[PDB]
């Protein structure tokens, strides 16, 4: 019906940083060879999308942001073999080309065709499929889900279970998987351990969920916003600490309460100082610290290398270490089988047209994940 | 004979930094409860001893430095049960108290009773057993092997095979063990991998021996002193690179020759910039970088957290990750059984009295390990 033809639809365009999104009419070109056009059904507001606005995460403007979503294939380009019109799908911000050295390596997931390192804001062929006022609008990480319709490369899409509830599983697109994998796959939290989680928003609460699934005996949530404590406790936190309540640095407090330092720490805020602080609070001979938060573009941190020399492990990862195409389907299956919960991360549901209000909820500290419905 | 009495002997004292060592007559107190007095037989000159000289490694002065050595027990204090007079022993700069949370932890080595973090330059009891001109002389990491006799705590000493050649196995006291473990136990080099070793001194060569034993297919040694390449090739390097031959930063060169980044990199020099560079040259998605070198006291480095966020693993270790007391004796046994070689790291042998010439050789870049005999 719309197959093979341009579609005109609503999309929230970010014309310049620091500005509200502009809900306008855009035109979405039909898919080319190995491209897939998807009808968005639900998209979550992740803090990284707000990073495109604030300048924290750099990518070419003007742009259609959004990367945490779920939709239905409207049509496929020639040669696509992994999805079909009608399929429920989850757009993949980190692609899985299956052919590069990282895709072939058993532990890598940062596919070399990503658009994160040298951001082009385009589709794999170097062009855009979006147009607004006669001008080309960039893509965001081969996803751009803040639109009723988007076009993604085949290596940036995964087919999921036809009965999943897309208004929930969209979290697997980013928030939930990132948090969870960080703990279980990257850190590899062990049973009986002591974990410290910095930052209690959506990804942090998912870190907490994974630690709790991993068998952790103590999970310390750290946040400067005490309204975040209750939910953190609800998903697994055994204690919660607000750094503003103490007279000494939080690493001292946490090393004191962990009797010497935690086995696993997680930075899930996106601040150079807490990254350092997170590493330090982990046991000096065998502690592991995972950076999940995105730092302000191009800024460096300062740290004493003796923090590593004594035996500490410092690591980071995009999307909880998950090889995107292969895990997303497994993750939805697991959610279908009640292996984990997504509801705790959803505090607000709004119509896509109220996207600007959804960022206001995020910025004021009132929400965790706001789900936008199309 | 000497048992129970003060021994007068020669020791190389370091009265102040930046000075040559002063061979002087010192008084060695008899061992107290759980202490051991050892007669030194062989001690190697490790770059960290020089760090005490240069101010790079800070510990209380005046001091008897020296920490890579092998001797013979002359007498034991009351309550000692692990070694007896006559045993061949290797002093342990990182103790193994067997009772703290790190000693109990299956992966920690950095025993909480070490004298590395808050240097006191005493024996476990807070007192010194060395006297010179009526003045108390500090110990160095509970070892201080640059003396004909020393007194160590029981948790800082290990009993080894009665027939090992002490003029060779003193290298298991520091150099060899640190290198080799760094590769095989800390980094865990994998068969068929590509490794990059920065620094081709005794430890670095030992890092290369461990990479080659782990099954590495490519081992690139990097040093600004080409005189070091031949020996690095001999123990296993497949290529050698000197950063001064290139007009581009060595991380670029390495990334290019490794077709995108190495699987494991090691900084074995002791510079904040090479630490950063070694991290960068490892593949961004799944590379591992291990800091072995000791950096300038209290100095911080600067690096971009995105090098971690894409997937890299950054870590460090004291003594190749080895639990000191349990591994020293096994390592000597394996050397006894010809599992690994120590001769390649020994380029000079000198009588103890010529300790300042041993340092000269190190500093001029002419030697790897100079072994001092008593
Ligand atoms: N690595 C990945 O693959 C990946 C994926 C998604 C998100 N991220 C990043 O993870 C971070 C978390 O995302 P989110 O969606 O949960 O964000 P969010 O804004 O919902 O959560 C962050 C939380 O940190 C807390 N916080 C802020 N300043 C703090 C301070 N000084 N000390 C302690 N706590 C503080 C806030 O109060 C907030 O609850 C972001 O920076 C985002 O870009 C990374
Ligand atoms: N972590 C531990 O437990 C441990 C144990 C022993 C030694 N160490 C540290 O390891 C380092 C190595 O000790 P070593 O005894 O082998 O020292 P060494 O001095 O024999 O070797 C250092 C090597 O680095 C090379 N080098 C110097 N500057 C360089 C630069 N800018 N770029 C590239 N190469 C450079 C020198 O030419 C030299 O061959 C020291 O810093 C020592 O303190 C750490
Ligand atoms: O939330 C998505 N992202 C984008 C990829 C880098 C980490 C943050
Ligand atoms: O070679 C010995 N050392 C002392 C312990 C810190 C690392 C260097
Ligand atoms: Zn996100
Ligand atoms: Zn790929
Ligand atoms: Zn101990
Ligand atoms: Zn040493």
């Amino acid at each position: 019906s719309t197959a093979g033809k341009v579609i005109k639809c609503k999309a929230a365009v970010l014309w310049e940083e620091k500005k509200p999104f502009s809900i306008e009419e855009v035109e979405v070109a039909p898919p080319k060879a190995h491209e897939v056009r998807i009808k968005m059904v639900a998209t979550g507001i992740c803090r990284s999308d707000d990073h495109v606005v604030s300048g924290t995460l750099v990518t070419p403007l003007p742009v259609i942001a959004g990367h945490e979503a779920a939709g239905i294939v409207e049509s496929i380009g020639e040669g696509v073999t992994t999805v079909r019109p009608g399929d429920k799908v989850i757009p993949l911000f980190t692609p899985q080309c299956g052919k590069c050295r990282v895709c072939k390596h058993p532990e890598g997931n940062f596919c070399l065709k990503n658009d994160l390192s040298m951001p082009r804001g385009t589709m794999q062929d170097g062009t855009s499929r979006f147009t607004c006022r006669g001008k080309p609008i960039h893509h965001f990480l081969g996803t751009s889900t803040f639109s009723q319709y988007t076009v993604v490369d085949e290596i940036s899409v995964a087919k999921i279970d036809a009965a999943s509830p897309l208004e929930k599983v969209c979290l697997i697109g980013c928030g939930f998987s990132t948090g969870y994998g960080s703990a279980v796959k990257v850190a590899k939290v062990t049973q009986g351990s002591t974990c410290a989680v910095f930052g209690l928003g959506g990804v942090g609460l998912s870190v907490i969920m994974g630690c709790k699934a991993a068998g952790a005996a103590r999970i310390i949530g750290v946040d400067i916003n005490k309204d975040k404590f209750a939910k953190a406790k609800e998903v697994g936190a055994t204690e919660c600490v607000n750094p503003q309540d103490y007279k000494k640095p939080i690493q001292e407090v946490l090393t004191e309460m962990s009797n010497g330092g935690v086995d696993f720490s997680f930075e899930v805020i996106g601040r150079l100082d807490t990254m350092v602080t997170a590493l330090s609070c982990c046991q000096e001979a065998y502690g592991v610290s995972v950076i999940v938060g995105v730092p302000p573009d191009s800024q460096n941190l300062s740290m004493n290398p003796m923090l590593l020399l004594s035996g500490r492990t410092w690591k980071g990862a995009i999307f909880g270490g998950f090889k995107s195409k292969d895990s997303v389907p497994k993750l939805v299956a697991d959610f279908m089988a009640k292996k984990f919960a997504l509801d705790p991360l959803i505090t607000h549901v709004l119509p896509f047209e109220k996207i600007n209000e959804g960022f206001d909820l995020l910025r004021s500290g009132e929400s965790i994940r706001t789900i936008l419905t199309f």
